[PDB]
């Protein structure tokens, strides 16, 4: 059995819930807290375990960005602490190669990153890598056959349709196909070989508009919208289906959450989180 992990936040403030959707019950779990609350933060899972990675602690009694990389294991319900990156991260972007993690991109204050960093379990260590070829706060992240794609994104004065893809081998860094849309703050994932961007921010509205890149043919193309735009969602893979869940649609922070089947390119409302909310990091263990 794999759950949907739901991790952070943000409404009204930055959130410290940890919680599990079971797709066939229905059910969410409330799981142990972040020992932080954050917000903006990214999820991702190597050998089991799930981590959080970067974010931005926004309180009542302040604001700060976060480097931390902490871990949670299901076995024990009980979070920990690792070695954190060498900067914080707000609005971060993941992606796993070869059990490492990748951490993209993100926000320190007033600085827009277009560094990037890889992290090992094994060692409880960070290290930087090539940096990006543009600064991208909100940037997706997918990996796609060992090659780690980063898309769209703001850079502190625009945001951004381009893409590119980190070849980890020779660490470098090549520009690919722009998609369609311009897109800061959308969900990012990988489903059956085609590297999905859905929903974000184009600077004037939320987004429910959802393209697929081929590799193959090195092409971005449009698929069914999402029922609700939305941006700042968070996106992941479960049983061959995507799921988004919550975001911020420019009025409200949605607990709508929709699932995508690629066999009917439909979209469907299959749950509703416990409260609504933004910027989260999600994924399945």
């Amino acid at each position: 059995g794999r759950l949907i992990y739901t991790a952070g936040g943000y409404f009204r403030q930055s959130l410290s819930y940890l919680e599990a959707y079971n797709p066939s019950d229905g059910t969410w779990l409330r799981l142990a807290d972040l020992q932080v609350p954050r917000s903006g933060l990214a999820g991702c899972v190597v050998g089991g375990l799930l981590y959080a990675v970067g974010g931005r602690n926004n309180s009542p009694d302040g604001n700060t960005d976060s480097s931390a990389l902490d871990c949670y294991n299901p076995m024990t319900n009980q979070w920990s602490p690792c070695a954190p990156m060498s900067v914080p991260r707000n609005r971060i972007g993941v992606g796993v190669i070869d059990g490492h993690i990748y951490a993209v991109g993100g926000s320190h204050g007033c600085i827009h990153h277009n560094s990037v960093e890889r992290y090992e379990p094994e060692r409880d260590e960070w290290h930087l890598v090539a940096p990006m070829l543009t600064r991208r706060i909100g940037v997706g992240v997918a990996v796609l056959n060992r090659l780690l794609y980063a898309v769209g994104g703001f850079d502190g004065t625009n945001r951004l349709n381009s893409a590119e893809c980190y070849y980890p081998e020779r660490n470098e860094w090549r520009m690919i196909t722009a998609m369609n849309t311009i897109r800061s703050g959308a969900g990012v994932c990988v489903l059956h070989n085609c590297i999905y961007a859905a929903g974000g921010y184009d600077g004037q509205d939320q987004l429910n508009s959802v393209e697929r890149y081929d590799v193959e043919t090195e092409t971005w193309t449009f698929v069914a919208p999402m029922k609700h735009r939305r941006s700042a969602l968070g996106i992941t893979v479960h049983q061959g289906r995507i799921y988004v869940l919550g975001g911020y649609d420019g009025h409200t922070f949605l607990d709508s959450v929709e699932c995508y089947d690629p066999d009917t390119d439909t979209w469907s409302e299959v749950t509703r989180m416990t409260s609504g909310r933004s910027g989260v990091g999600v994924a399945v263990t």
